[PDB]
């Protein structure tokens, strides 16, 4: 991984980032460009931006703020993100975790709330949920770039990616009103955030945890109230000490699924079936 | 290593009693529970799988349970689950990539992802083809006569023939945006899905853009009276060729925002200026 970027400015790749942000649409950067406006101005600009790129001279936009609270990149800035996330995204691949299920190829969130459901089937029905304040207005940029530092040896990569953190990229976080579709702003903002939840994965998994993480947001199945309130307090104990990201206290709490609301559902007892299933919650 | 000799080895069998213990549900009419599968294969599993080798097995009715359901006894949730342990991989390798319901590592936000990704490529006129309930209308030797193109086993069409009659049906809660494990669907989904397979194909030789959940199918077209061409082509085939029921007055062509499907509707997003999805109200 000592020379990703020139991956990454290949033509296939940019040809594969220019098809996926017009096929992405969304509303427009700061700059005011439409998505229908991108193939003309790379047309003009791209060779330009990739040389720019190529000594880190290359400068993002700041998001536009947009009224739930969005911040938009410009149409060519995300551009450029789906274009890094093209090439570490199968790189992390091969490290993530089988229930992480958030901003992931070929899953979603009713398969985390599958799992979910055979974890609480099996008698794990005291569940730990863990409220995180929002991941890029907290992250330690320092701690986020050491993470990925591991993996990636190239500092030209490691240079743009710490400017988008800048740049003030985040996420889109509509799941949680239970929408489909494609979110606003997220080509390499919500990678960014499960390559550092990716080490609170490992850390569940060490101590054994049953468990399933949508982004930043995760639910973690255990069979007593007492291993619950453990657990609660040990894993707070380790997003904030060792991870540096935020847990709110008040949110936070251990309840039976029936107290659960996660990714837009609810959860239930049928009694007919014998088991728990799950059905969006009243919002 | 006869199709049925796989489905009565005893790897086969464990993980199917063991799924259906996992999967537990309600009773069927013999009042047997989940909790009691254990001890009754224990006692009588050498029986049983004798008369399925000899075509003697006689499954028991489906239970009607009330949304109405019929539930097998766990014995032929049981059996039906080992059936489908070894027809699943032969039939997945057969199956269309927007089939979605009732298949491993597939489901129904899946579908709704693919049909919004057809939807803002421009194919926004909906075709919504509305059937009457599968296993209430198929004829059984239509079924039995696909299935045979592939499964050559006399003894496996026997029991799976067996077990049509014994009402098997589909669980249709998905419909109310349910998530969870269906009950009594052990074996029903993958045989509808196998004779609406060629429903997938006949759509994908024709071109169309479509998601399909079991039976329930939405093609995504770029024009009304496009729209109005495929759903009367897609109808007349699913009746003539397939000898399903089409309900006219409930298959219609639309825009995203008339379509309820998977429990979703759809709606048009201003800012992102394409349409998405979040569950209608019910
Ligand atoms: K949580
Ligand atoms: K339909």
């Amino acid at each position: 991984t000592s020379s990703l970027m020139e991956q990454i400015l290949s033509n296939d790749n940019l040809n594969r980032a220019y098809l996926q942000v017009v096929r992405n649409k969304g509303a427009e950067g700061v700059d005011g460009m439409k998505y229908t406006e991108l193939k003309e101005y790379l047309a003009k600009n791209g060779e330009i931006i990739k040389e720019q790129l190529r000594i880190r001279k290359y400068k993002p936009q700041p998001v536009r703020r947009v009224e739930r609270n969005l911040g938009v990149p410009t149409v060519t800035d995300r551009f450029i993100q789906q274009a890094i996330a093209q090439v570490l995204t199968p790189i992390y691949e091969e490290q993530f975790h089988d229930h992480s299920y958030g901003f992931r190829p070929n899953r979603c969130a009713q398969q985390a709330i599958l799992t979910a459901l055979d974890m609480m089937n099996d008698g794990n029905d005291w569940i730990v949920d863990i409220d995180l304040e929002k991941f890029f207005d907290t992250v330690n940029h320092d701690k986020l770039m050491t993470i990925i530092g591991r993996t990636i040896k190239d500092g030209d990569v490691i240079s743009i990616v710490r400017k988008y953190l800048v740049s003030g990229i985040m996420i889109d976080d509509e799941y949680e009103d239970s929408i489909v579709g494609t979110p606003q702003g997220g080509n390499l903002s919500p990678l960014l955030a499960n390559i550092m939840l990716n080490e609170l994965d490992k850390e569940m998994e060490k101590r054994g945890l049953n468990f399933v993480r949508y982004a930043d947001d995760c639910i973690i199945m255990v069979g007593s109230e007492m291993s619950a309130n453990r657990v609660m307090r040990n894993i707070s104990r380790f997003i904030e000490e060792k991870l540096g990201l935020k847990v709110n206290m008040t949110k936070s709490k251990v309840d039976r699924p029936r107290g659960i609301k996660y990714l837009g559902f609810g959860f239930y007892y049928d009694t007919s079936a014998q088991q728990f299933k799950a059905k969006p919650h009243a919002k």
